């Protein structure tokens, strides 16, 4: 089997994208943020109190003939913003672009942190990192894919986002027709739940390639591109008045500025990322600082390649016995 889904940016900044994702019988079809830094997959529902749902679509599971209660089972996740939610879990039927999976868990939000309600477009996470992530007590639950992986025709998935424009996520084949050159596959390890590999280096604008190992997550649920000081302050010098702002909390420039590019090495290969990815706009409503794309991980303790690296390239989520990663340019 194969599936096949378009994804949507949420606004004119690519901060998150979305993705239709049926649930339940008859379908009900809710827009989930594919995270491939998480592995749960977590729905605004019927049971989330209702001061924190503000405009999203909900999941109910009493309207679906296929949903079942997993007894006992619970769920809470806190991410790297700051976010959260919690609650109870149910089994149904889920289907993503023509994939469908018998028995996934799905989470049911009781409660949402603030951050959540305020983003009325996503109406709940889909996980895609390993499933010792996966949150659910007593029983931890597999992700969609990890579910899927044994009926697909090959055990992947593709991530090919947008730049301020819808792209795909598929499963089970790689699209040769949506990607340039050669797909270039590098180690992932596990360790930490992630898919994290080690980038072989960076270049700014047209500066010269500096050969240095980067170890990061792949992560679609993160807007944007968080790497080393050292490399992020290399970067930014590169912009007349950019500077780190504490009171903002990164990197701002000019909005008058033209950005430089940025490269990363993805082992003898190199990824481009156009400076017009790395701008995020005005701080506030009418500001002339804008918003870097490209944030320091001092304060994380990992770095991640998020939606302005990951938009860069055709992304493959290789899930084989031995999980590996791909990118190519597009």
């Amino acid at each position: 089997s194969t599936g096949s889904a378009t994804t949507t940016p949420i606004d004119s900044l690519d901060d998150a994208y979305i993705t239709p994702v049926q649930i339940g019988t008859p379908a009900q079809t809710l827009n989930l943020d594919f995270d491939t830094g998480s592995s749960d997959l977590w729905v605004f529902s019927s049971e989330t109190t209702a001061s924190e749902v503000d405009g999203q679509t909900i999941y109910t599971p009493s309207k679906s003939t296929t949903a079942k209660l997993l007894s006992g089972a619970t769920w809470s996740i806190s991410y790297g913003d700051g976010s959260s939610s919690s609650g109870d879990v149910y089994t149904d039927t889920v289907s993503v672009g023509g994939l469908t999976v018998t028995g996934q868990a799905v989470e049911s939000a009781k409660k949402v942190s603030s951050s959540f309600t305020e983003d009325s477009t996503i109406d709940g996470l889909l996980g895609l990192a390993f499933s010792t992530l996966n949150t659910v007590s007593p029983t931890q639950q597999k992700t969609f894919f990890d579910n899927a992986k044994a009926s697909l025709d090959s055990p992947v998935f593709t991530a090919d986002l947008g730049y301020h424009a819808p792209g795909t996520y598929n499963f089970g084949f790689i699209d040769t027709t949506a990607y340039t050159g050669s797909i270039t596959y590098t180690a992932v390890s596990t360790k930490q739940g992630f898919w994290e590999w080690t980038s072989t280096g960076y270049a700014v604008g047209s500066g010269t390639f500096k050969s240095t190992s980067i170890d990061g997550i792949a992560d679609t649920g993160t807007t944007l591109l968080y790497l080393p000081a050292t490399v992020v302050s290399a970067y930014w010098a590169q912009v007349s008045g950019a500077k780190s702002s504490s009171s903002v909390g990164g990197y701002v420039f000019p909005c008058s500025a033209t950005l430089p590019s940025f490269t990363f090495g993805v082992g003898s290969a190199r990824i481009v990322i156009p400076g017009d990815y790395i701008d995020f706009g005005p701080i506030s409503t009418g500001s002339s600082s804008c918003f870097g794309g490209i944030q320091s991980s001092a304060g994380i303790g990992i770095n991640i390649f998020g939606d302005v690296a990951l938009k860069a390239a055709f992304v493959v989520f290789n899930g084989a016995t031995t999980p590996t990663l791909g990118f190519a340019s597009k």
